[PDB]
């Protein structure tokens, strides 16, 4: 027979994995709305589905969040139901050979700051910022990038008095290591600048294609990060990229960064080089010869 | 035969004493791990080591603090196993032959102020800041400034109450002289100040390679001191390090300093100068 989880969700392929487990595709059959179905199984090693459940229904209503649409379990499955959205950069990054032009990465970059700064405003670090977790929405809102998956999501001051973490080392789970600031490495607290810091790492991965530390180990990417200076990093391309980094890299632990003024970077870029706000992304001139 | 500590470590090389105890090399038996080994005789009429022992356990978790592998009792000694860092602030220094350029004083100069800072709100003073207690890690934690030797820390507030502790002189210095404060050469009872006055002349002293009271005991070393302008011992260099030394003599003894305010000036300092934020020190590039 058909595999239907709940009452209405009809379940489909597997289309990818995350922190918490796996994403599938489903169908509510109550409204033919293809849906994100995420699934855990009960065995209560490391139960997290429900917490991160809570952080959803938290960043509720702000721009870029995906709306939860149910939460239960069924079985051996706790399940946590929401909206399916369009492809994530990295697929579009592929889908494009691996090359944004300048344009859309800075199109890209102004989203993803204000993502990030609304997660921070509602006392939350991302923790796990890489290509994977921001995907575009689809149709009318086919021009917004979404920011997903807060698995490694992580509080980081107390709700109403607003009172910062201590400066202590790390004893939690660590994302990609890839897109991880050097304090990560050093086995310190993240704080609002490592999620910043992470992101200059995506905007460079962005121009590059690689990073001069991929393909390598955690303990050589350590060393070979932390031997690769900024300037030699962003070499080639706008010093507003090198300046974006050093920027991130001088914020202290609890400083609280700004937004403005790295936003304020690449839109001033953007204007003197002639680009028009229109969102005419790389893979929407796919289509017509090159995504360059 | 071989000789071993608690049936776990195997005893190495002195290499070099602590506050009230030798420090040994040590290996990890069965870990094949190196560690740092520090004795105390039983027969000692001021024992320390249970004490210091202590405030490294309550120190654990905090950024740049050594890990305390094992605490034992042999026959004739009180053992506690800590874990071996790297070469201290002044193998380096001295390896650099004896000069720091800016950048790498500055980069030292904001981890050290970090330590320090937390060091005072764990409830406590070190009172024996200097170059040879700060070690880098090891690893990927190599660029890491780490704080040891808890020999002389003094509590300097109630745990609870975090009442400070009372004014009193006729104290002794106690301390390495060359970074005593003056305070401390008044005999007069270490308080935050200190330590901040005392990691000033470790900054100077990275930057002049030596100090005006170096080489001439004691009470010569608190005449040159004394009669030695901070604008001419810091004459040649950023004044912030003279407005981070006015600031510090400037406190009073229950002042809670502002650690923010003494990194923004450094900070500032390697903006304007437009060194890059790179993880490189002057003993990588020789």
């Amino acid at each position: 027979m058909e595999l239907r989880v709940g009452n209405r969700y009809r379940l489909g392929r597997k289309i990818g994995s995350g922190s918490f487990g796996d994403i599938y595709l489903g169908t509510d059959i109550a409204a033919g709305e293809e849906v994100a179905i995420k699934l855990e199984c009960v065995k209560t090693k490391h139960p997290q589905l429900h917490i991160e459940s809570k952080i959803y229904k938290m960043m509720q209503g702000g721009v870029g969040i995906p709306t939860i649409r149910w939460c239960g379990a069924e079985g051996d499955y706790n399940v946590m139901v929401m909206e399916l959205l369009g492809p994530s950069l990295e697929d579009l990054f592929n889908f494009c050979s691996r090359k944004f032009s300048l344009k859309t990465v800075l199109l890209l970059a102004d989203q993803m700051i204000s993502r990030i700064e609304y997660i921070h405003s509602k006392n939350f670090i991302h923790r796990d910022v890489k290509p994977d977790n921001f995907l575009m929405g689809l149709g009318k809102k086919g021009n917004l990038v979404y920011i997903i998956d807060f698995g490694l999501a992580k509080k980081y001051r107390d709700a109403r008095t607003h009172q910062h973490i201590p400066y202590r080392e790390n004893k939690n789970l660590t994302g990609t290591a890839r897109y991880a600031s050097i304090n990560t490495h050093l086995g310190i607290e993240q704080s609002r600048r490592d999620d910043l810091e992470s992101l200059g790492y995506v905007l460079m991965y962005f121009n590059l294609g690689s990073l001069p530390w991929q393909g390598l180990k955690y303990e050589r990417i350590s060393e070979k990060k932390m031997s690769t200076p900024i300037e030699v990093l962003c070499k080639g391309y706008p010093s507003e990229f090198a300046t974006y980094l050093n920027f991130c890299r001088s914020l202290r632990f609890d400083d609280k960064p700004d937004y403005s003024y790295l936003r304020q970077l690449f839109r001033n870029l953007f204007h003197r080089q002639g680009f028009s706000y229109d969102y005419v992304f790389d893979w929407n001139m796919l289509k017509f010869g090159a995504s360059r």
